């Protein structure tokens, strides 16, 4: 009976062996390739699309996509472990990857035609083609609209804060159309009326490239609309999948913060003694450990529930709210101990925590589910 | 796949049918026998000794103690489940039970002689014998209750304070320093009701845990036969092994109390109206219920996992610190959150919360666990 | 220059000497007469009416009421200092005195006829007559005055009225019809005249040391000469509340000082690992937070008091101080309760704690003061 | 009924003497006029500018408590605070540059220096013609940096790290052990043995320049040792003065974050209303206004006390901890009210990172206050 400060509940022992190598894969990749890049990349907001090629080579894009389509046919827990390990380096990297996996690949696999699945998935899976997701507009009821035309759609609108957009080959875009239903459309790079100007001067997620998608009478052929989804269900299946992945990821960022802070305090001294000798510092460390340890249990359990089909979408709201909130708290706690990879993790998480608005959308999904009553 | 707001992670489906049965049985007893008693018992600080035989005859005392000695020989997860169903009603009753199991029966089963084990456990198991634990003094290693050697055994003088069960106890597990082979070490002694120089006056007018009887143990040259000393333990390890067992039970029990305050809070916001709309429609009210659900759900995954690890023998003692500190701290936050949601002033049943609140303020004092964790993380002691 | 840990900003020296003697008189009275009573009174929810004569005797009832009506003619700073000294012992008691001064004497003084003033204030000032105040029910109030022969008939029920079961004088706010138009008017009523009931409330979780009841109006008759003539609508009730709130703001800070002091003496006295608890860094941060919040909270009510004496204080300022004093007293009592072991004398803290939980939730659980303040900042009613 | 000022609930403005109010407006006109337009690029590219010293010197805002006699503007502590607050309202880096001159340079020359040193350094420090720095921190401790007697003065050897102003400073106030007490010395730029290497890539306080003071047998003349101080009393008096200014400044930053958050929820709509209409936003706004209003009274009261000589050193711990900690809370609260990522409102992201650093120079104040309350020391 031996104590592991860094893994108190021996998560290692709760993973399948299959799951444990996915994790180490993602780990070796993130540490070997992303850690040496991240500092200058964050600092200068530098576009590097190498992550796609690289991650695609080792089978980490579209983790839940079947082998039939070039995916690695893994389960949800593996998806989670992958995101955890990448965010352990940087939220911006994780972000790029959850765009490929949850925001582009998943809607094509789930909602697309045979022909669409065959054309896009395999190249997405290898990261030869990079994808982006256009739902968000400038300040789920969009004005971006598709109208029917000769064979057969024309899109006009704007989508703001689209990660990958300026380098994307493939575009999953959501617009209204009637016979008013929200629909998903597949556009490709270099297409008439489609542009994607980059955004610079970000405070957080500076290691990912972000842009808009500007659609000025952009022509989508009939064969490019997602056949098997209409309405909220489409965007929502995508966000639900991504929020799951962000819930594991945020914990990775938090672990980094905890380790850096722990190591900092071991190594530096005050009044002839390490900071670690300090009770206040020990309390803070105790809380980081605790919140992270519990969070991991929550996401592990949600992942198992997804895999066996026993998980309602509302669970994802618990884990995503919690994971981001506590990761943010932990980063701030770690920051106020130092006298700086932590500062990076901190502004990242500041963006990540408020991404889905400022009125705590998940607290409400959950309030409504407990009470029956909408806020 | 259906959402279960009251069990989001389907804890119910993470259990063996085995443990599920023990849970339901604990629940039926708590709700059928302890719920009716609780309001008056708490308001009037009433002594109900009859509770131990009730708990005992259905195998709630000494969950983990083997059948050889009258226990049900259940695993740690079952013990947890039992603690949680009882505290769901009141921390004071849980206190009664956690003392019997972890602080009386455990040191005996674990440290005592074969004669001691057969003498004491079976009666402690059925509840015929009420036990208690004498460790806290008026003002751990700096203990002052003294055992000195005499013909026929030992003679103990000293005082213990805040000992739950003592005024109604038949059996007393008492920790005292015995200087021997030179060496001054902590030893355990079993005493019995009626023994000369042992008195257990009761303490009344408690602020919390009023449904549970507490008093003192006053040792005045009380005679303990040489066959009433715990043969197999010396020093900190004795008292510690017991508290560690108790903290595990408390880590589960506290979550039951938090579930009640949550459940009460939720019902209250449904039934109340404000500005025509029910209280449930307010955004701030929904944050608070979300926070409550979150912390409870996660705290449960925490104690379940620790349970599995103890049954596997893979759990280190430090893990208990995290779970006890988290369960008690988060349950005390939830009680304060639910208490602040009620307007008015204690007439209503939904001021069951006020009782849970004050209980949880005692339990949270029975920071040190942060220090255990900080030390484990760093290798430097800061106590 | 020395440091007074118990009064870092030397509030003692920001007071005028007359103000200090007012403070010491309340402190002598509270430590003398209330301190010995409090545990049992709380423990057993007693009625103690004798406190009103006691406070009236030495002129602490309705401090700002002029001598011309039996008041001591003090300012708002002394009102505060008194409320602070009483609550230092117990919130329940401060409340009794709050009701008498802000919720009965003030309305009569600002809104009553000369006759009303001479009939009621002197007796309230001595404590001969005890008062209460009915506003809150189980703008959109439903308690009602019918105009009838010779005056009014009042019907409805007010709840949670401290002093009500032992009150001699009642100030009720009911709505009255005026040629179609409905407006809030204040009425004085006396004990025992037919139609009025004062049934106590029992088994309270906090403020147990203060007797509390309903007011029950079933067609209770009020004469014409008993309607408050010089106010209608919001001004009446609000002028009262805005005065009680000011005293509660000073009071809460008195309760918080008790918790602080008790906590500090408790950790100096208790030993763990052969050193006082006061030696731990986690303990010292908590004590620093208590010292800070109280010191700042005090500078705020002082400035409020002085602005009130100068007629420069806007009504919204009171919302700042009330919310802050109470909210921060609750935190401090919680921080102090969490530093103590044992399970009930240092346990004045448990008492303060449960008092401050009622006080902090008394005006609702929607944080009415944040809204007042948010509306004043942004212009927007939430 | 009197008028409510949401932005000055307790009418701080009214509590101020005539001259005090005038200084406030002076520093405000300067900060809004000269510093505001520079701050976004200065912070972004960590773009050193130093014309500020000479700018603030010219309107008499450097070394506020130094008497007119020595070229100072001869003002009280409240005025010092108000200045710090108007500058920090714009950026903590700028206040920091100004805190070093006033508190960490001109104060010790005035308190502990000879008539000669007072006549020579202060008039040019006051106008911002000479720029000062303060070398105390080492990579006290106790400090290692040592001074040694040599013909007609002292030879100094050692190192100071994280010295703000150092790579641009004309005058150095350095603390060394002399055999064995700590003393302060006035070094001049161009002294042999004095190197001041710059440091780049900070997270916060990016508007200010920081560097080292590497000393290698540096020669100080006899007439450049502070004759009137020995031991901790020297450094501590400087720090204690700087903390007082930091106490006001941090509330200036807290004010900006508050006003920015406020204006932001006015401007943005959600669900058909301004965000300012949400109950929870109102609570946050209330907290911001409460903590700022109360902190302002505390530092004002501390100002009056320091003026009248009744303020113990510990009160400064109270205010500095309160001001920095509450400022940071407020900047975190504002930051969290903002969606988006990188326009005007993200002036908040700047103030937050500044306050993160400012807050992190010294909890140590929690323990100063714990010991004064309990008689027991818990630093080590
Ligand atoms: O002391 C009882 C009380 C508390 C309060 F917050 C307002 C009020 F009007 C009366």
């Amino acid at each position: 009976a031996t104590f592991h400060w860094d893994d108190p509940l021996l998560l290692d022992q709760q993973l399948a062996d299959d799951e444990r190598m996915v994790r180490d894969a993602a780990h070796a990749y993130a540490q070997g390739k992303l850690a040496p890049r991240v500092t200058e990349a964050f600092r200068h907001e530098t576009t590097d699309a190498a992550i796609f090629r690289e991650m695609g080579e080792i089978g980490l894009l579209g983790p839940t996509i079947p082998e039939q389509y070039g995916g690695p046919g893994l389960d949800y827990v593996s998806y989670g472990l992958i995101a955890r390990e990448v965010e352990r380096v940087d939220s911006g990297y994780r972000s790029m990857m959850s765009v490929q996996s949850s925001l582009v690949m998943v809607p094509i696999f789930e909602f697309g035609s045979d022909a669409q699945k065959e054309k896009y998935l395999p190249k997405l899976a290898t990261g030869e083609w990079i994808g982006c997701f256009g739902l968000t507009e400038p300040n789920g009821s969009m004005v971006t609209r598709a109208r029917k035309v000769p064979g057969g759609y024309s899109l006009s609108g704007s989508k703001m804060w689209i990660t990958n957009s300026p380098i994307a080959d493939v575009f999953v875009v959501w617009a209204k159309l009637d016979e008013d239903e929200i629909r998903g459309f597949i556009l490709e790079k270099g297409c008439k009326g489609l542009s994607a100007p980059a955004i610079h001067g970000k405070v957080g997620l500076r290691a990912s490239i972000t842009g808009e998608i500007v659609l000025d009478e952009a022509f989508v052929p009939e064969e490019n609309i997602l056949p098997h989804v209409k309405g909220l269900r489409g965007p929502f299946t995508c966000l639900n999948s991504a929020r799951y992945g962000i819930a594991w990821g945020a914990l990775g960022a938090a672990e980094s913060c905890w380790h850096i802070a722990r190591q900092y305090v071991l190594d530096r001294k005050q009044f002839g003694r390490p900071l670690a000798a300090n009770q206040l510092i020990q309390k803070k460390l105790a809380d980081m450990q605790t919140e992270i340890t519990l969070g991991l249990q929550g996401v592990l359990r949600l992942g198992r529930m997804k895999d066996e089909g026993t998980a309602a979408v509302e669970i994802t709201s618990i884990m995503k709210r919690n994971s981001c909130g506590k990761a943010l708290d932990i980063a701030r706690l770690a920051r106020d101990m130092l006298g700086f990879g932590v500062a990076r993790h901190l502004v990242n998480l500041e963006v990540v925590n408020t991404y889905e608005g400022t009125h705590d959308i998940h607290a409400l999904i959950l309030g409504r589910a407990q009470t029956g009553i909408q806020a």
